[PDB]
């Protein structure tokens, strides 16, 4: 765990914008993306080898609001224009969403909860994994950008609910995603300021690694021979229009870390995806894989908000209610004047005008999937549709119920009863904001109505890229030399409750390999 400290910026050194970047040039590593996994991948890469981190938003300093924990509900707040860290999308199935766009991704505009990844997720996963690194690399994560959250009142009020709703043992402060309540790391620290994963590359060589931001890269560049394809460069383009290339040399590779949404897309608009969808949209084929945007997973988030008679603290959550199949946290917050895009699943939900609280419900997995869809031609700064069919399995569904069932009882429990507005038993007595529970807590064929009716984004989506569908153990494109994807897109179902640790990781976990196999090569 790391001490409480200022927000780490002395990377800029070697931060470059897009226009200052020489039009072409040469690296040993190009990653496109500078988010939660490509920043520590550029770190480790850096380490030893010459290396470019691209990405299409800007400096965190650009956006003062996202370096603290005031500012998290702020940054939702704001119109979608561009430039801005949040980018506003909406599913094919009408369920708001947002995802990063800055440096150091969507852990530099997300609600920085910590947590290492379901152990038995590591042995079940097409990946065969090395467990002394991945210790050892969430141990360099957490070092860095981790801490111990303080006793927040309404947050500690939360864990007594749970251990009063039946939620056990009490595993006391422990960063591992285990069944029980538990109070675990957040990447906030104790003055409320963020570190996410541009603070990682710190822990790179100044000497190697050069990042780029206001680079949005648009291709893929591939070469016929010999005798295979190979990645040898990306083109990206300028603030100003101007398109640069940059290029991989002997032994090295390209590595797309563009998230669920990015890398998906880069792969699919630099033609390696499904031939006849390719063809349907006159994009040049330059090689057949059809699972490329396939299988794109969401996890459902189902929640109940109180609207208690007295004011309540804004927390930072770090307590949590694992089950096996569900997880569960609540978010104090104060009102909401304007609507914070994707806290909501539309944005014509009522807004709360006091402070309020967020009981929330995150089904694991999903088994559900959908798709990528580009539709802009190529271009890259067109968001694609994604489609990701919440509820679509029964068993997501049968979970739902569970989890809102045990939300009923979190609000039956001696705990929240101060929360009431009137001393009315049961659940009745909140006063609710939105969609409130079913009465009846015996009523599944109520409480499958209100999952489907409430249904809004946990923010968690994944896929779209899969080990064992378009990459092999190694994280590699097969098929093609020099290409890899390490991500979110990756895997198809969710780490833990929260998925910011397993990605960190798993960024600087690739780089050792890589460099590895640079060794022993
Ligand atoms: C509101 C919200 C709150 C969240 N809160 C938590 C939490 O509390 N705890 C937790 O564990 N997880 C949380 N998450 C989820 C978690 O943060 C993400 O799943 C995690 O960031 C994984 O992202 P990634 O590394 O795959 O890609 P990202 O971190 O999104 O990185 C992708 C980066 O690549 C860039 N990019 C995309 N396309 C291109 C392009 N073609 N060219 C150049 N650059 C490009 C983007 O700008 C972006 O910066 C939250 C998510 C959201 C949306």
């Amino acid at each position: 765990l790391a001490t409480t400290s200022d927000h780490d910026f002395s990377y800029l050194s070697f931060a470059y914008d897009a226009t200052d970047l020489e039009l072409e040039g040469s690296y040993d590593y190009v990653i496109v993306g500078g988010g939660t996994s490509g920043c520590p991948l550029a770190a480790t890469l850096s380490e030893k080898y010459k290396v470019l981190v691209l990405e299409r938003g800007t400096l965190p300093t650009a956006y003062p609001n996202l370096l603290t924990s005031d500012g998290f509900i702020y940054n939702l707040q704001q119109e979608d224009d561009g430039q801005t860290p949040v980018e506003r999308f909406v599913s094919g199935d009408g369920i708001d969403d947002v995802r990063g766009r800055v440096l150091g991704g969507t852990s530099m505009i997300n609600a920085g909860v910590y947590a290492r990844a379901n152990t038995k997720i590591f042995s079940a996963s097409g990946i065969e994994w090395d467990m002394d690194l991945v210790n050892q690399t969430y141990d360099w994560v957490e070092d860095t950008i981790v801490y111990k959250p303080d006793k927040q009142a309404w947050q500690s009020l939360t864990k007594t609910a749970f251990l009063e709703a039946g939620v056990l043992p009490d595993n006391g402060f422990s960063l591992d995603h285990e069944a029980g309540t538990r109070l675990t790391g957040s990447t906030f620290d104790n003055n409320g300021t963020r570190h996410a994963s541009d603070e990682l590359l710190n822990k790179g060589d100044p000497n190697n690694l050069r990042v780029a931001v206001h680079a949005s890269v648009e291709k893929i560049i591939f070469s016929s021979n010999s005798s295979g394809v190979t990645a040898i460069g990306v083109i990206y383009k300028d603030s100003n229009g101007t398109p640069h290339q940059a290029f991989v040399r002997g032994e090295g590779e390209v590595i797309v870390s563009a998230g669920p949404i990015g890398s998906p897309q880069l792969l699919l608009l630099s033609g390696v995806g499904p031939e006849s969808y390719l063809s349907s949209l006159n994009i040049p084929v330059v090689l057949s894989h059809p699972y490329v945007g396939q299988f794109l997973h969401d996890n459902p988030r189902n929640f109940i908000n109180i609207l208690p008679p007295n004011p309540i603290e804004p927390s930072t959550v770090t307590v949590l209610g694992i089950t096996s199949n569900f997880y569960q946290c609540s978010f104090s917050s104060l009102p909401f004047s304007i609507p914070p895009f994707a806290f909501f699943p539309n944005p014509t939900y009522p807004l709360p005008n006091s402070t309020f609280a967020h009981f929330v419900n995150k089904v694991p997995g999903p088994l559900s999937y959908g798709s990528i869809t580009l539709n802009s031609d190529s271009d890259v700064r067109v968001a694609p549709n994604v489609k990701f069919n919440y509820y679509s399995n029964s068993t997501d569904l049968a979970h739902c119920v569970s989890g809102m069932k045990k939300i009923g009882e979190l609000l039956s429990s001696d705990a929240l009863k101060p929360y009431k507005v009137e001393d009315l038993p049961g659940i009745d007595g909140f006063d609710i904001l939105g969609i409130p529970l079913p009465e009846n807590q015996t009523d599944d064929a109520a409480f499958e109505t209100f999952c489907r009716e409430a249904v809004a984004s946990y923010w968690h989506y994944h896929g779209g890229c899969l080990v064992g569908e378009v990459l092999d153990g190694d994280f590699r494109v097969t098929g093609i030399n020099a290409l890899r994807v390490v991500d979110g897109s990756t895997f198809p179902y969710s780490p833990a409750s929260h998925p910011q640790g397993f990605y960190l990781m798993l960024g600087r976990y690739v780089g050792s390999k890589i460099l590895q196999e640079r060794s022993a090569a």
